[PDB]
């Protein structure tokens, strides 16, 4: 009833992207620490139950087109979708190799008028980077820093990836995104930011 | 260890402000049934332990003012602050009766930086807009909305007081929020978001 529903074949793709290299052109550096952030992700996504793809130095092109070709896959079987995002970002941007492209560009894709077979359930958007049913309903995104710090890991992730590897499978979300807000705030400064559209609860299990 | 603090005297104020009417030289125009939201707010929050107090109709001058004066009050005795806004909006920016303040002047006010006796309580902002422990953590937003739809009330409180006004004091915060984005989105279409820095569960009791 308040639960999301969960009794599907699949918990879902979940799409890691792990941009680290960028252009000179961009201005923007090598990343480090975030090969050990796709890892860290890569498996705690993967023991949740996702079916994980890590990309990698993905350029903004083909960071727009494998969200859309995932979009337009069929999600009849799956209870949600994740995507993770581990770039740059400025205002309401995430880069790429070759340049920026707006975030809300990337998750659009997945809305209801789009992204049929994921309607109704959970859409969520993890992001580590510098800054008659409603379409928008059903999404949630995690973002690293309030409007974001890392050789060792970063401070979200290293952070996320605790949290879910204990309490993931036993805890809300929200639940989960809120011990992670305390321990980067605590010592991990700064502050992750949730957005939550989600309309009922979401525990990826049972 | 993890739910917010709540053994204190109070569990705070909670300022609520109905903008119905606004200038002519603002060009923004009446919210008619503020009135019953912010009636039916005032009601929710009371029940809830605050310290509901309603101004009508500020000035972008008395908006910024009127959250100044409260942040600069004492909270050593209270759980957290509640603040509700009813007005028009656009992006960032709320409405006044003579123009426009950005909603973050109006939080800012209540920054870890400023306010220290909020420090480690939830700062909640509910906003209808019709149309070593950091600075920004532990406020909560609930926009009711991403337009945002409205007498007879309107979609986002209408919801928002029938949760709180059955499960207020037996659910979290982000769970109470989470029902009210089911019921503006099935029963009516919109969708509300919300916001947490909360670095905690937040009950009210
Ligand atoms: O500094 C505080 O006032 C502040 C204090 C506490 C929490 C957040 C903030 S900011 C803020 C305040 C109110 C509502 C939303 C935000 S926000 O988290 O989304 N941050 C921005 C930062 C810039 C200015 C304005 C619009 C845009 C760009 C986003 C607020």
């Amino acid at each position: 009833t308040y639960q999301y529903n969960m009794n599907f074949e699949k918990l879902g793709k979940c799409i890691i992207i792990n941009n680290k290299n960028f252009d000179k052109v961009t201005g923007m550096g090598v990343r480090n620490g975030t090969d050990k952030d796709a890892e860290a992700l890569f498996k705690c996504f993967r023991s949740l139950g996702f079916d994980v793809i890590v990309y990698n130095d993905c350029s903004c092109a083909k960071m727009q087109d494998l969200l859309k070709k995932a979009s337009e896959e069929d999600h009849t079987n799956a209870a949600c979708f994740a995507c993770i995002l581990l770039s740059h970002g400025e205002e309401n941007v995430i880069y790429g190799k070759d340049g920026v492209t707006p975030i809300k560009d990337l998750t659009a894709h997945f809305r209801g008028d789009r992204c049929k077979t994921l309607l109704e359930k959970p859409k969520l958007f993890f992001i580590q980077a510098c800054r008659k049913i409603p379409v928008e309903a059903d999404f949630l995104f995690a973002y690293s820093t309030v409007p974001s710090w890392r050789g060792r890991g970063s401070w979200f992730v290293q952070a996320l990836c605790s949290i879910l590897e204990e309490h993931g499978k036993d805890l809300e979300i929200m639940q989960i995104l809120t011990r992670v807000n305390d321990r980067v705030a605590r010592h991990f400064k700064q502050i992750p930011c949730v957005v939550s559209m989600l309309t009922k609860e979401l525990y990826f299990s049972q």
